């Protein structure tokens, strides 16, 4: 698995590994989905929080508090993004507090690098870039406009989604955390990590779900097109992206530019009934390889479901954990021992018989802690500096 | 406040203390409301829990973990009840290892700490009945047959469903071989016997259905002399009930008027539809204080029948009530934290930055195991 890491990261574009789904690739896709789901588990969406839109966990406590292995990667940077055009009021979370940490920016994700122990298990010094999407579907997928605009910061022919590009490249000199656009905050950290581990074997892996999957895809093409995976000593490091429930990013020239990048491979996970991969409806093209799943075939989920349940990431990972194909007689059986309770972290999806509470990923008292006064204050974020 | 405890407990039926609302009685009503609210804060309503319908906190951890002062009272018994007629009222677990298929935690009894006695002015025994957070699932469909209560009186007619929960016993059940009535009465007697040489008071609290059960339970105590000690004393019985539906008919009220060691203060919110139940043939008992939570500039207007009914809005209403008159207004006379009204619902305005329904355990009881999986372990380790 560590010895086969190049093939698992798409060296041969996952040919022969998807139908039937290879067992080690099944684990591979899930573990990078866990790093993408970690962006959701740390993101404060409660507008009452004076840290709404920010990560509630510091970089040091990160993997432990999101329920993952803290021995494998080490978080090095949180990156933040802002916008400047009319967007659906669910892309950027805005605090109701007068002591708000920020009025322009949101936590867009985090970058981590494999530890020494993790490098043994992974097979190389892996640099992971995880982009945050949103939990909401109905609030944007049917109303967000999809104008095609150029991306000079990326390509200097290719046209790209106007909304995704604006979030990706908007700067603000009067802002506290987005004087540089989120793109550059990512690239500077990727460059210093590539420089830091230039004497080792290094891979770059981008993860994302929903809107984060579109930003991750554009980010992956961006890294490979501009040689940000090339070190100062002449090494080319491979760029790989595992994206989930991805809406389309660019047009035909964007696909054409993606095809020329020979050190880049994308694997998109697509749930049958999920309507988000349909977006945008005209003029856009997918890029990379695609694995199809159908969470409807799972006997654990509550039939019949809804568009939110077919879109969220933990159902996707549960679907990958048990997928046997999407054919009419494929069935469903868990090939990995992935806890089914994870599916209820942000929604009600499991059947009642499994006795898992709905929307259970929640801090104690939703961040309220009692004072010596006996009153209660919302203290929902770790003590760290931005 | 400790020297005036008899007046605050209704020695003179709170005459001269309700309008304008005396400040010591205002704090007094809120204090007993907090004890009633602890019945909701410890109750596991999540049907996914193996312990649905039971208390999530042990009696040892109770006051600290419900956010109250743990040096004033000390919990001495959890009591349980079951039913035998069709009635939401009883929470049923979906687990195949459910702690109980018949019973629910109906409330708790505590006794004044030594230091609590100095603060309260006497050794007060408190019995707190649990109600419900739901309204429209029963207030417009629950039948209200008038039935006798032989265990209570031996003429008064009382609500069929309330009496059935109050008196149903079940051999085969783990926790209700005795009805919930006898579980309360036995603990009350031994506490009266244990403190028969001191000043003792009995205070019953309750909200919603808990208020009706608390009303029936307080009348039951005074009528059968359960407040009487073996050394001849007759300790006063006081009931502070919130958002109470009615309990009995005119003979129930007539039997209440003859009990001169009993006093009941009902807190009634203007727009709350629950105090109208049942619609015909029933009568209120005790003294009444009217409030109007919709006069508060803190709550998101105009609210709904759930917002007008829950206990924490009631206590916030009492903390800031100036009367229900058109030009009365609203202003907090005590420093009660407004965030408490968002414990079980969304009520505050957005500007106050308090999350909705925030009373919740970490991960709603989920606990990660050493292998990375999660189990629902949402109850203290204690013996039922």
């Amino acid at each position: 698995m560590a010895e086969k890491w190049e093939e698992l990261s798409g060296k041969n574009n996952w040919e022969g590994l998807l139908n039937p789904l290879d067992l080690d690739l099944r684990k591979y896709i899930i573990q990078y989905g866990e790093l993408a789901q970690a962006t959701y588990d740390t993101f404060i969406s409660e507008r009452a929080s004076k840290y709404a839109g920010a990560s509630r966990y510091s970089m040091e406590n990160f993997f432990t508090k999101v329920g993952l292995d803290p021995s494998k990667y080490h978080v090095t940077k949180f990156f933040y993004g802002t916008s400047s055009i009319p967007l659906p009021d669910a892309f950027m979370t805005r605090s109701l507090s007068r002591e708000a940490w920020s009025k322009e920016s949101n936590f867009m994700g985090w970058i981590a690098v494999a530890t020494d122990e993790g490098k043994v298990a992974l097979g190389r010094r892996d640099i992971v870039i995880n982009w945050r999407g949103t939990l909401q579907v109905l609030e944007w997928v049917n109303d967000l406009q999809f104008l095609l605009v150029p991306a000079p910061k990326v390509f200097g022919h290719p046209l790209v989604h106007h909304g995704f590009h604006n979030i990706y490249t908007t700067e603000n000199p009067r802002s506290q955390f987005n004087k540089t656009c989120v793109r550059d905050q990512v690239m500077e950290e990727v460059k210093r990590l590539v420089e830091e581990y230039k004497n080792e074997e290094v891979s770059i892996t981008v993860t994302g779900h929903s809107l984060g999957a579109s930003l991750a895809t554009l980010n992956a093409v961006d890294i490979a097109f501009n040689g940000i995976n090339k070190s100062s000593n002449g090494k080319e490091f491979p760029v790989t992206a595992f994206v989930f429930a991805s809406p389309k990013v660019g047009d035909l020239n964007f696909h054409k530019a993606f095809s020329k990048l020979k050190h880049l491979h994308i694997l998109r996970i697509h749930n049958l009934l999920d309507i988000v991969p349909k977006y945008p409806p005209v003029g856009y093209f997918d890029v990379g390889q695609e694995l199809m799943i159908d969470t409807t075939k799972s006997p654990y989920v509550k039939p019949p479901g809804e568009v939110v349940s077919w879109h969220l990431l933990e159902p996707y990972l549960h679907g990958i954990a048990g997928t046997q194909g999407i054919g009419m007689t494929a069935g469903f059986k868990l090939e990995v021992n992935r806890d089914i309770s994870l599916v209820n972290k942000q929604w009600m999806i499991l059947k009642d018989e499994y006795c898992i509470p709905p929307l259970w990923w929640s801090e104690k008292h939703k961040g309220m802690v009692q004072q010596q006064d006996g009153s209660w204050l919302l203290q929902d974020r770790d003590d760290y500096e931005f």
